[PDB]
C-alpha cells in the first residue's frame, strides 16, 4: 500500500531535518534525518488498549503485548530480538494504556536494519508458544502483585469500578493469574484463539504510527522503508469510540470514603465535561489550568495554606477516554482539615465564582502565547528513545505539519469556550472522595480485586443548596502579571580562555570554583549547583531532624515568590544531604541573579511560625513510620546502604528523635548550622568568567553580610568511610515486613576502590552478566518480575548487588543465584572471542556517548566533583584502557573475587522475610547479626581517593 | 651505760608493731621497734646540737666535722668502707643540720646490724679528720653552698635570720660555706682539727642522744646488739643551748622588706615572733591558728579577697624556731594590683583578728578538731622507713617515751588564756614585712651578706600604724560553720554470697553500667567512687572542646571555696575532662560520700557563670595554649606523635585562634545542650554492700534526671576513635622545628598489632630485653643524649614500639644511630644463653606480679581497665602463665618480619624535631585521607 506524500516541516533551533508521509494501508510514517546522531532509533505504537478487550477476559491486551515479544516465522527462537539488541546496545520496552499499547526500542548506526527485520514481522507471524505463555501468566501474576498494596492504582481502579459498571471503563485493567488463565479454562476457553483473533480483527487493521530515527539521508531512509512496509494490509476497522460519560445521574452528586494502608489523607474532585480535542489550537484547558492550579498571591492555595488546612493541591483538566474527559481537583488533608472539608469546597467554589464574574482575559493568553512561543523555539534536544515513542504517540492526531507545533504554539482566543467549561464546573455535576485512615469499622462495602472499603451516602440536600446559592467572593483575587520573562536571549562569544573542562578559577578555604562555556548547544542556558557543607548536619539525629525542619520551612516560605520563576522556567532546589544543604539553580540567562540572591538572602535570615512548623512536623512524623509500607527491594536497598557507611541513623531512632523537636530548638540550631562552612560550586553555561566571579563574590559577601561567616579549616572536611569485610565472610540477617506477603534479598559484592582496572573489569563482567541474568532468572526460571543486576559504587568502593523479589523462602533463592553464577562461570568458556568483541564494542558505545542536554553533560561533571575525583577524562581513559583486555583476565577476577572457592570472598546479603513465613553446591553456615553497630564495632574502614 | 627504762606503749589497735623505749646511762634516748615484716633495714642519729654552739668567729663548724665524720673509724680505718659497705648492701646515708639537731640517719639491705654498726660506733670512740676527708669534704661543702645559692628557701630564711639583732645566734648561718673553713683560717694558720676535736669531745658526748633501730631482728637481740655497742659515749653534763630572749628586740618590729629576685616570683611575708608553748600541747594554740587563717570556707577571709579578685591563695599558722621563741608567719599570695593595696590587705587580716577578738575563742571547735585528729590517729595507713626515723628521732628528746606516738594527734585541754594571750600578741606593734617583686630594681641598696640579694629596712610610717587600731571593724567576714556530719560509724561489713574477687556488673541499663566490689583483703573504713560521663559534643570541634574545658575548670573554681572545708575533713576528689567525656573521682570515708556526691551533683547541675572569673580562666588558659610552643622538645615529639596516630586530633594552634570568640551567652547555651544526653559507668569499690551502692547510683541518676531532664543515649553512639594503619610498608616521616629550644628532639614509632594475649608478653618480654642494655650502652658508651627511653605504647587498643630521644643534633645522624642500635641489639639477640633469659623473665614477672597494698592502688588498676574497655580482670594471671612459655627464636620471629630493615611487615613512622636552627608529609589531613583504620577490641 504504497503511497507517499511529504513537504516542509515547520520544526522551529532544532537541526534534524524532518519529512513526513503515509501509506495506503493506513500507516503514518515519519522520515527523521540527522548526521550527528549516534543511536538510530524507531517505535510503533499500536492505537489500541485494553478498553477494546473481549468482555470475558480482562487485560488480553496486556498479555498479548508481552506476548508480541516471542516468536516470528523467520526467526522462531524466542529471545532473538532481544539478545539481538543486548548484543548492540539497544533496550526495547513497551507500555499499555486505557487505549494505547506502544512498541519502542533503540541501535547503534547501522543496525537498524537488523532491528527492524525482528520487529516487523512480529504483526505477520506471533508464535503464542508453550512456554511463552506459561511464564507470561506467572509475570503478569507478579505484575498485578505488586500493584495490590500501591494506594495510587488501589485508587485508580476505585475510580474505574464505581461508574457505570455497564460501560466498558468499569472493567479491569491488568489482570492476575486468576482472570488470564484460571478464568478461561474452568470455562473451557482457548487462550491462543482468543490471541490469534484479537490480532487478526483489531491490532492489524490500521491506527499504526510508526517513526525512524536515522543517520542517512532523507531519501534513502524513505526508500528503504516504504519498500519495507507494504506487507501490512488494511482492514478497515472503525475507531473504537464512547459516546458518552460514565455518570448518567445514578452516579453523579456522590461522596465515597476510602481507607488506605499508608497513613495518608488525600480529598479528590472530579468533574465529568464534554470533549475540547478539536479545539487543540486555543486549548481552553490549558486557560483553565493556569488559572487554578496557580500559586501566586491572592491564589487559592495561599488561602488553604493561609487558614492551615491544605498543605498543596494540583488540579485541572484531566484526560480520559476518545470520547469523553474529566476534571480533577486533589488537596492534601491535615487534621481539621480532614474535619473542615465542606468549607474547603466552598472556598473552591467561590474562585469558580471570582473566574465566572470577571470571565476569560486577554493579556492571559498573550503572555501565555509568548511563553510557549519562547519555550518551544528554545528546545534543546532528545532522547532518541522516548523520543520517537512521544511523537509517534501524538502523530495520531495532528497533520503532517502539525505533527511538531502540536500542542506547544497556539494561535488563537476563543472565550465562548471558557464560558461553556465554567458553565460545566458547577455544584450539581461535582463528585467528592475521601481518603482517610480513621474510617475503620464503617465501611462495608468491598472492592472485588484488590479489598479496599468504602461506603456512599448521597450529599444531603442542605449542602448542595448551600453550595449552589451561597457563590460569592471572600479574598480571592486574579493572579498578578509576571515580571519572570525573559529578553536575555544574546548567546555570548566564547573567549580566549578556550578551556573544554572546569578550571578551579577561585580557590579560597572559604569555596572553590569551576568555571566553562557552551562551546556545542549554543543556547541562552547556564547551570548552578552550590552545595553547603557543614558538621553540625548528621551529628546526632536532633540534628539530622533539625536540617530537614530547617530546610523543609525554608522552602515552604520561599515557595510563594518561587512559583512564578518555576513556572517561567527558571527551576531550583533546596534539599539536605548527609553532608551539608544542596543549592541548584537551572534555568536562562535572564534572571540569574536576581533569584539566586533572594534565595541566599532569604535562607541567611529566616524565621519560623508556630502552626506552620506543627503542621510540617505532625507530617513529617507520619511521613516516618510510613517507610514501613514500601516494596522490599527498596527496603533492602535501605539496609544495604544502611551497613555499607560509617555511621548512620536508621529511621526508628530519627523517628523517635522527633519527641523533643521544640521551636526555639530550632530558632537557636539555625545560626550555628549557619555560624561556619564550605562552599564547593559548579558553574556552567552561556556565562562569562568576570560574571562567574560576581555571582560567587556576590553568595560569598551576601553570607558574611546575614551571619558573619568565616571560612572552615581544612581539617573537617571530613567523608564517611565503607565497612570492610573480613577477606572471606559472607554475611547475612533478616528482617520481617508487615503489609506485604512478600521477601526481598540484596546479594552484595565487595571487589575494591575505583582504580583504572577495576571499573572496567567490572564493567566488562556486568555486561556479560546482565542478559543472561533477565533470560534465565526471570524468564527461564520465573524468579520474579523485580529482576536488578549490575555494579554499585559507594563511598568511592565498587561494588556488585543482585536484587530479587519475589514469594519464595529468601535462601532457595540464594542457592539458585549460586547457581546462575555457576552457570555463568561455565558460559564464560564457551564465549569465543569474536562474541566478546560483540561486547567490549558495546561497552565502549554504551560509555562513550557525547550529551544531548546541557543538563546532562553538567550533571555529570557535578556527580563527578562531590566525589573528589575530579577526572574529567575518565571516560577517554577508561575507554583507552578497556581494548587492553583478554577473556583470561576474566576469569583471574572471577575467582579470587566471586568464585565460591575464593579467598579474597566478600559476600553479604540482607533477607527481608514475607509477612507470614537444579542443585546447590556447598555454601557455608551463616552468622547471625543481632547488633548492626556491634558488627561495625570490630571491623577495619576503607581509604578514601586520592585526588585527581 | 646499760640503763633501761620503758614499759608497753599505747598503740592504737590496727598497729601490730611492738614497741619499747628506754634511756642508757650515758645520756642515750632508746625506742625500740620490731617490725619481722620489713625487706630493708635502715638507721639514725640524732644530735640535739646546733650552729649557734659554733665558736663566734667560725660559722658552720659543726656540719663539716658531720660531713666530715663519716669516713674513717678506728675499727675500720679505710676511707670509704662505711660508703663502700652501703654501697654493695644498697645503703643509703643523708643527714642534716639545723638551728637545734643534727640527724644522721641511713638505710641497709637487709640484715646489716653487726656490719653497720662496727661502721657506726666508733664515730663517737675515734673520728681520723685525715689530709682527705677535709680536702673532699671542703669541696662537698662548696657544692653544697653553691647549690644552695639559689634556693630560695634558705635565701628568705637567712634574710629573717640576719636582719634581727646582728650579735645573736639567730644571725649565723646554719650550713657554712668555705670562707670560714678554708679561706680565713689558712691565712691565719688555724687548726681546724684542733678546734674540731675540741667541739666534737666537749660537746657532742655529753647527752641528748636519741639512737634509733629500724630493726626487723627482735626486741631485744638488737637491744643488748646495740647497747653493747654504745656505752662508749661518756656523759659531760653540757647544759642546753637554749635562748632567754627573742631576736627581734623591737629594734625591727613594724618593718618592711623590698627583695630583688632572680626568679620572676611574687609573694608577701607577714612574721609575728611569739613565746614558748611547747609546754602547752592540750589545746596547741598555734595549729589552731593555723586553721582559722587559712581556712577556706563560708564568710572566710581568703573568701572575700578572691571575691575582690585580689588573692589566689595564703598560708599562715605557727613557724617553730629556737627553744625560747617561736614566730607565726602569714605567707600570702600576690596579683599585679595587690602591690598598690597592701595597707588594705594588712587591715583585713586585722579586721579578721578582731572578728576573733570580738566573738572570742571556741570550744566546740577545739572538740571537733580534737575528734577529727583522734580519728586522723586512729586510722594512720603506713609509714615510709626512710625519712620517718629522723623525724621521731628528732621528737625523742621533747616528750617522754609514752608520749612519742600518741606525738601531737590527740589534744588535752582547752586553754582560752592562752588564746586570749595571743589574740593579743597579734597587734600592729609587732608585725614582720617582707615584700618579693621583680620590678624592685635599682631601689635597694643594702645587700645581703652571704647571698648577695638585696633589700631595704623601710619601717611603716605610724599613721598607717595607728589607722590599724583604732579603726578596727568588719564587713563580710563571718567565723566558720560546724560540718560534724556522722563520724560514729566506723564498723566493718561482713562478705556476703557475693564473694568475687573482681567487680561484678550489678547493673546494665541504656543509661548506666555499674561494677561493685566489697573489700575482702583490706577490712578498712576507706570507700572509692569512679564516674566517667560519656557524650558525643566534647571534641567535634575546637570550639565545643573549649567550651567544655572552661565549664570544668570553672566548675572547680566555683566549687572549691564550698568544698574545701569537706576536703578538710578526708574526702578527697577530683574533677577533670577526658576526649570522650567528663571524669569524676570520690575518695575518702563511707560515712558521708553519699551527702557529698548528692551535694556535686546538685551543685553541677544548676550552674552560673562569673564574668571576671570566666575572665580569669580565659585568660589563663589563652597563657596555657600559647606556652606550648615552649616546653621540652621530647614533649614535642610525643604530642605531634598522638597527633598523627589517632582518627581527629585538633592541634593547638586551631585551639589558640578558636578561642577569639568563647562569649558567656555561647557557653550558657552549650552546656544543658551536652547535660542533656549522656551516658554514665562506675565503679565502686570498699567496704560497701550491693543494695547501697545500687541504690546510691539510682538515686543519683534520678537526681540528674531531676535537673536537666537526663534521657539515655542511643546504643549505636557510643563510638570510639580508631587509629591509623601503615601501609604495610611504610617509613614515613616529617619535621617540626622548635623556635625556644636550639635542641632536636626525635621519635622513632612502631607499629605491631591490636592487644592479643600472646602479642602483649611478646613486647614486655622484647621492651625488657631492650631495656637495661640501652641503659647501659646507649647514654655512656654511644653517648646519644641525657632523656632517651624506649618501650611500649598503648592507644586506641593498639600496640607500638618507640624511641624519645632529645638532643640538640642533626636528626638524620641520630635515626642513623638508632637505626646502629637496633642492628646492635639484633645480634645481640642471637647470643643470647639461658641465664640472661630467666633472670630477664623473672624480672618481668616481678615487675608485674605484685599483690596490692591500697584502695587506690586496685581501684586505679581496674578503673584503667574499664576506661580502656578490656575487662580483662585478670590478664596478669594469664599473661604470667603464658610468659615462661616462651624461647629465643620465639621472639626471634617476632622480631624479624615487623622490625628488621628487610622486613615484609615493616611499619615504622618517624617525627623529627628540629632545633631553633621514605616519604614526606606536607598536609597532616591529606596524609589521613588514604589510610585504613583498625577495628577496635571486643569487650569480654
Amino acid at each position: 500500500a504504497i503511497k507517499r506524500i511529504g513537504n516542509h516541516i515547520t520544526k522551529s533551533e532544532d537541526k534534524r531535518e524532518y519529512r513526513g508521509l503515509e501509506l495506503a494501508n493506513g500507516i503514518k510514517v515519519l522520515l527523521i534525518s540527522d548526521p550527528t546522531t549516534d543511536k538510530s532509533s524507531a517505535a510503533l505504537d499500536v492505537h489500541i488498549g485494553s478498553l477494546s478487550d473481549p468482555p470475558n477476559i480482562a487485560g488480553l491486551s496486556h498479555f498479548l503485548e508481552h506476548m508480541l515479544f516471542l516468536g516470528t516465522k523467520k526467526y522462531p527462537k524466542e529471545n532473538e530480538y532481544s539478545q539481538f539488541l543486548s548484543e548492540h546496545a539497544g533496550s526495547s520496552n513497551a507500555f499499555t494504556s486505557g487505549e494505547h499499547t506502544n512498541y519502542y526500542f533503540d541501535v547503534s548506526h547501522e543496525h537498524l536494519e537488523g532491528a527492524l527485520d525482528r520487529f516487523a514481522q512480529f504483526f505477520l507471524s506471533p508464535l503464542f508458544d508453550e512456554s511463552a505463555k506459561d511464564r507470561e501468566v506467572n509475570a503478569v501474576d507478579s505484575e498485578h502483585e505488586k500493584n495490590v498494596m500501591n494506594d495510587a492504582w488501589r485508587l485508580f481502579q476505585l475510580e474505574k469500578a464505581t461508574g457505570n459498571p455497564k460501560h466498558p471503563f468499569s472493567k479491569f485493567g491488568t489482570g492476575n493469574k486468576y482472570t488470564l488463565e484460571t478464568r478461561p479454562n474452568q470455562e473451557g476457553i482457548d487462550v491462543r484463539q482468543e490471541l490469534l483473533k484479537f490480532h487478526s480483527a483489531y491490532y492489524s487493521s490500521n491506527l499504526m504510527a510508526v517513526v525512524v530515527l536515522g543517520r542517512e539521508s532523507l531519501d534513502d531512509l524513505t526508500n528503504l522503508v516504504v519498500k519495507l512496509f507494504s506487507e501490512v494490509e488494511n482492514k478497515n476497522v472503525p475507531l473504537p469510540e464512547f459516546p458518552e460519560h460514565p455518570f448518567q445521574e445514578e452516579h453523579l452528586k456522590q461522596l465515597y470514603k476510602i481507607v488506605p494502608i499508608k497513613d495518608i489523607r488525600n480529598l479528590y474532585v472530579t468533574f465529568p465535561i464534554p470533549d475540547l480535542q478539536k479545539y487543540y489550537k486555543s486549548n481552553p484547558g490549558h486557560y483553565l489550568g493556569h488559572l487554578i492550579g496557580h500559586e501566586g498571591p491572592g491564589s487559592l492555595l495561599s488561602e488553604l495554606k493561609s487558614k492551615g488546612w491544605v498543605n498543596t493541591l494540583v488540579g485541572g483538566q484531566k484526560e480520559g477516554a476518545r470520547g469523553f474527559m474529566f476534571f480533577i481537583i486533589n488537596v492534601d488533608l491535615t487534621e481539621e482539615g480532614l474535619l473542615h472539608v465542606e468549607d474547603i469546597i466552598l472556598h473552591m467554589f467561590q474562585y469558580i465564582q471570582k473566574l465566572r464574574a470577571e470571565g476569560p482575559q486577554e493579556w492571559v493568553f498573550q503572555e501565555l502565547k509568548d511563553l510557549n512561543a519562547v519555550a518551544f523555539r528554545f528546545k534543546d534536544k532528545e532522547r532518541p528513545r522516548g523520543y520517537t515513542s512521544k511523537i509517534a504517540g501524538i502523530l495520531h492526531y495532528y497533520p503532517l505539519e502539525e505533527v511538531l507545533t502540536a500542542e506547544y504554539l497556539l494561535e488563537e482566543f476563543r472565550p465562548d469556550l471558557i464560558e461553556m467549561v465554567l458553565d460545566k464546573l458547577r455544584p450539581e455535576n461535582v463528585r467528592v472522595a475521601i481518603v482517610s485512615k480513621s474510617f475503620e469499622g464503617k465501611t462495608d462495602r468491598t472492592e472485588e480485586w484488590y479489598g479496599t472499603q468504602y461506603k456512599q451516602e448521597a450529599i444531603p440536600d442542605e449542602v448542595i443548596k448551600k453550595w449552589q446559592n451561597a457563590d460569592l467572593n471572600g479574598k480571592f483575587k486574579l493572579p498578578t502579571k509576571n515580571e519572570f520573562i525573559p529578553t536575555n536571549f544574546e548567546i555570548l562569544p566564547l573567549e580566549k580562555e578556550a578551556t573544554p573542562y572546569p578550571a578551579l578559577i577561585k580557590d579560597t578555604a572559604m569555596s572553590k570554583l569551576w568555571f566553562k562555556q557552551d562551546d556545542k548547544f549554543f543556547l541562552p542556558k547556564a547551570n548552578l549547583n552550590f552545595e553547603f557543607f557543614s558538621p553540625f548536619a548528621y551529628v546526632d539525629p536532633l540534628h539530622s531532624n533539625m536540617a530537614y525542619l530547617y530546610l523543609e520551612l525554608l522552602k515552604d516560605s520561599l515557595n510563594e515568590y518561587a512559583y512564578a520563576a518555576e513556572l517561567a522556567g527558571l527551576s531550583y532546589d533546596l534539599q539536605n544531604t548527609i553532608y551539608g544543604m544542596y543549592l541548584s539553580v537551572k534555568g536562562y540567562n535572564d534572571k540569574q541573579p536576581i533569584l539566586l540572591k533572594k534565595i541566599i538572602e532569604k535562607m541567611a535570615t529566616f524565621e519560623i511560625d508556630e502552626k506552620r512548623f506543627e503542621i510540617i512536623k505532625e507530617a513529617y512524623m507520619r511521613s516516618l513510620n510510613n517507610f514501613r509500607a514500601e516494596q522490599p527491594h527498596q527496603h533492602a536497598m535501605y539496609y544495604l546502604r544502611l551497613l555499607m557507611t560509617e555511621v548512620a541513623w536508621t529511621k526508628d531512632e530519627l523517628k523517635e528523635a522527633l519527641d523533643d523537636v521544640t521551636l526555639p530548638r530550632l530558632k537557636a540550631f539555625i545560626p550555628q548550622l549557619l555560624s561556619r562552612l564550605h562552599i564547593e560550586a559548579l558553574l556552567h553555561g552561556n556565562i562569562t568568567k568576570q560574571a562567574a566571579l560576581g555571582i560567587m563574590q556576590m553568595v560569598e559577601d551576601t553570607l558574611i553580610e546575614h551571619a558573619h561567616t568565616k571560612p572552615l579549616l581544612p581539617s573537617q572536611l571530613v567523608r564517611y568511610r565503607e565497612v570492610q569485610l573480613p577477606d572471606r565472610g559472607w554475611f547475612v540477617y533478616q528482617q520481617r515486613n508487615e503489609v506485604h506477603n512478600n521477601s526481598g534479598i540484596e546479594i552484595y559484592y565487595q571487589t575494591d576502590m575505583q582504580s583504572t582496572s577495576e571499573n572496567m573489569f567490572l564493567e566488562l563482567f556486568a555486561q556479560i552478566i546482565s542478559e543472561p541474568a533477565f533470560n534465565t532468572l526471570r524468564t527461564k526460571e520465573q524468579l520474579g518480575y523485580i529482576v536488578f543486576s549490575g555494579p554499585r559504587r559507594a563511598n568511592g568502593i565498587q561494588g556488585l548487588r543482585f536484587i530479587i523479589q519475589s514469594e519464595k523462602p529468601p535462601h532457595y533463592l540464594e542457592s539458585r543465584v549460586e547457581a546462575f553464577l555457576i552457570t555463568m562461570e561455565k558460559s564464560i568458556e564457551d564465549m569465543t572471542e569474536e562474541a566478546f568483541q560483540k561486547h567490549i564494542q558495546a561497552l565502549a558505545i554504551r560509555r562513550l556517548d557525547k550529551p544531548k542536554k546541557l543538563s546532562a553533560e553538567s550533571a555529570k561533571y557535578w556527580g563527578e566533583i562531590i566525589s573528589q575525583q575530579y577526572n574529567f577524562d575518565r571516560d577517554n581513559t577508561e575507554v583507552a584502557y578497556l581494548k587492553t583486555l583478554t577473556k583470561e583476565d576474566i576469569i583471574k577476577f572471577y575467582k579470587e573475587m566471586l568464585a565460591v572457592d575464593a579467598p579474597r570472598r566478600h559476600k553479604v546479603s540482607v533477607h527481608v522475610l514475607a509477612r507470614e513465613m537444579s542443585q546447590a553446591p556447598a555454601l557455608p553456615q551463616p552468622e547471625v547479626i543481632q547488633n548492626m553497630t556491634e558488627f561495625k564495632r570490630g571491623l577495619p574502614l576503607f581509604p578514601l581517593v586520592k585526588p585527581h
